[PDB]
């Protein structure tokens, strides 16, 4: 029993899910980080293909997993394509664990959804910005892991999302929230939480991170 995990976020856009997924990679290099924004509509391999690849070997355990899925749709879509793919990659005895990584609380709102990722991203354009991104925004379906498809989560980790807080300043706490509860709940994939130096540096390159 070699274990196998998947990191799947719940968000929309504005919620800085590459930013933290940037961050833990360059903290643990070991890690895959799959982009949806990167791979092409007509690609042949697909992510949850590119995901399944990047899980093959003994020194692969861990795919960040990097769309929205703000719908259940895309959740169930996940869970169904990755069960019908895996023989192709893993034999089937591997234990494959599935982790959401929810960056809306559950007890948010459609509107202070929209207030807070509204007043993020602006801080030229706005006729994009405010009745476009609420096609996105509308599309949102929160975790429910008491029904399918979300009940096939192994584990869900809890991020904030603040009226208050630079948006900055909410991923670097979501990072540590990430690696903590971690920490707690799988050790064979981080024994301690990195020394906050290190935290910090990886932070401040993934801000850099669009060469």
């Amino acid at each position: 029993t070699t274990t196998k995990y998947i990191f799947v976020p719940i968000a929309t856009i504005g919620c800085g899910k590459t930013t933290v997924f940037n961050t833990l990679n360059n903290l643990f290099p070991q890690w895959t980080h799959i982009q949806n924004d990167n791979i092409s509509k007509k690609a042949k391999l697909k992510i949850c293909d590119l995901t399944l690849l990047a899980l093959e070997d003994d020194d692969q355990s861990v795919v960040l997993f990097d769309r929205n899925n703000s719908a259940s749709r895309e959740r169930r879509q996940i869970f169904t394509t990755i069960d019908q793919k895996r023989d192709e990659h893993l034999d089937d005895t591997v234990d494959l664990k599935y982790i959401a990584i929810n960056f809306i609380p559950e007890d948010l709102s459609e509107e202070e959804l929209w207030d807070i990722t509204y007043n993020r991203v602006i801080q030229l354009d706005e006729n994009l910005v405010e009745s476009v991104m609420k096609g996105f925004i509308q599309r949102y379906q929160p975790i429910n892991t008491s029904r399918s498809p979300d009940d096939q989560f192994d584990h869900v980790i809890h991020l904030k999302l603040s009226k208050d807080e630079n948006s900055l300043k909410s991923s670097l706490e979501n990072v540590r929230i990430i690696i903590d509860d971690l920490v707690q709940n799988f050790p064979d994939l981080i024994k301690e939480k990195p020394a906050d130096e290190l935290i910090n540096e990886c932070f401040q390159k993934a801000l850099d991170y669009k060469p």
